């Protein structure tokens, strides 16, 4: 069984990020990691006749370049794993119909980025394709149609040797604890952050000692905090070695695990600056109807492990 | 490797499906196949405040319902995949809390009841979970809010491992999206033959077979209009499915949902009691959202197919 503890896959055969992709807006191209992502546009619009097409351009820009870094058509790709951060996946199908790769579509929620990775990892290491293309995307003009990072990532996963191996993901389970706030997103999403955390952890006997960044996105600065509390708890002290992507991104719920995460973390890895991250996306499960009728917000966080190769 | 073809997965090792829940509204008690869910109300809220738990409480229904068939507890289950047609995080999302299964969404579209089922199957093939939980949902009273602001009030769960069981699954195909230029929503037939269409020959194609060697196939919500064009369409391809081709939609009472029912409560039932052996069951999906009826765009359609056998 590849199934280790109660959570977690453990992949057995080789398993890369042969390449990745990012496309963002303007308010990302003017923070702290600005320079590194592959596209970033001056205007929100992306040179774009609507929103709509804005972000669908988001993710066509950060697929062609994880596929020009390889030199790779969408033909040679085996199956699409993706699904929009915020939106209905208005955009993910959309640019699957384009690629006309076989696709399986994701629920979107900010957990959709590790989410489409763990997926397309066991499907890889199962034997059931040979390459997957893995993206999400989202945009802070649309973000509202629900009652936020603007820009999308994508990556091409394979077995064939690249800078970064794959060794585990941890699927989360659904964690709603009551709050209904949708404001008040950090609360929420940080005690699935944390079981995710913390059985990965047990899951495969390890501590926070054994990671040199556990990396959590769309915490921010309420959840951050929270999320220490609540491992401390649980007898997991993570100390320095946690940063949430949220603040990373920015100069002094926002879907922004992925774009920083392939744009900024895996070249700290290939540099190796970072040798093995824990990566873990958490999504507030809501939409009007949740909120129209004031039902509390559950949460899911799923985890990737990264590693040099 | 697992994959044959371009779009085909072939399972390697024993996969069976364990048992399965249905949990129905009125319309679809009244009809045809009335008496063979798990579950029926006599009125669409289902003893329910709104529509919105009522869908919850379908879901529940099937999915206890399968759990209940083999003695199981919802810890017994590794993952969990499901999706609902609304997309709101009202159904799937809201079950899987109170299951506390590890959980991977799936966005609904009528496509998704075999989506949830290919991917579960891929992962207890290939080591990562031992038994996996399949459902998906929808409501009569809630369907036009996938387009704006005959669709079957139901849901159908599936309980699946590599313990024996009646029903075998041997392969499934995983189609890619096709989109003709269709825009209108109700032509919703017409727009999802095509990625029927598409999702048939490649999988035939892949496998190296003929209709001839299946004994139905069946496609879920194409009905009256879509199931013709779909011939029409596999001919074209020199793909005669002659009288081997049925819709769910046509049996229960297009984009009518109905591809998880119909296949849990009537087609395993033949295929357990030996007059089916093997059954092709291709669910097509319209993929929609208010966006994109609003905007007047052309409607994505997407098709995916599992191969059930007699065990």
């Amino acid at each position: 069984m590849k199934l280790t503890g109660k959570q977690t896959w453990e992949f057995e055969n080789p398993l890369f990020v042969n390449s990745s992709g990012t496309a963002v807006g303007p308010k990302e191209k003017e923070g702290p990691l600005g320079h590194l992502f592959d596209k970033s546009y001056d205007e929100m619009h992306c040179n774009q006749k609507n929103w709509e097409m804005a972000e669908r351009k988001l993710m066509e820009d950060a697929v062609q370049s994880a596929l020009s870094k390889q030199n790779l058509k969408k033909e040679d790709i085996d199956i699409f794993l993706a699904g929009d951060l915020l939106n209905q996946n208005v955009t993910a199908n959309y640019v699957a119909r384009h690629l006309k790769i076989p696709f399986l579509c994701l629920f979107g929620a900010c957990s959709t980025s590790m989410e489409s990775i763990a997926i397309s990892s066991a499907l890889i290491d199962g034997g059931f394709a040979k390459r997957a293309l893995a993206a999400t995307s989202s945009h802070n003009a649309t973000a509202e149609r629900q009652f936020t990072v603007t820009g999308s990532g994508a990556v091409v996963l394979s077995q064939q040797p690249g800078g970064i191996k794959i060794t585990s993901a941890t699927v989360g389970r659904v964690i709603d604890l009551g709050i209904t706030d949708s404001q008040d997103m950090g609360s929420a999403m940080a005690p699935a952050a944390a079981d995710t955390i913390k059985q990965h952890l047990e899951d495969l006997g390890r501590t926070p000692d054994d990671y040199d960044l556990i990396l959590t996105g769309d915490l921010s600065g309420v959840g951050s905090p929270i999320l220490k509390d609540l491992l401390k708890e649980e007898g997991i002290n993570v100390g320095t070695k946690h940063n949430d992507c949220g603040l990373m991104i920015y100069t002094p719920g926002c879907a922004c695990s992925a774009v920083v995460t392939f744009a900024h973390i895996f070249k700290e890895i290939e540099a190796g600056r970072l040798n093995r991250v824990l990566v873990v996306a958490t999504g507030a499960l809501l939409s009007p109807t949740i909120i129209q009728q004031k039902e509390s917000i559950p949460c899911i966080a799923h985890g990737v492990v990264f590693e040099r190769a």
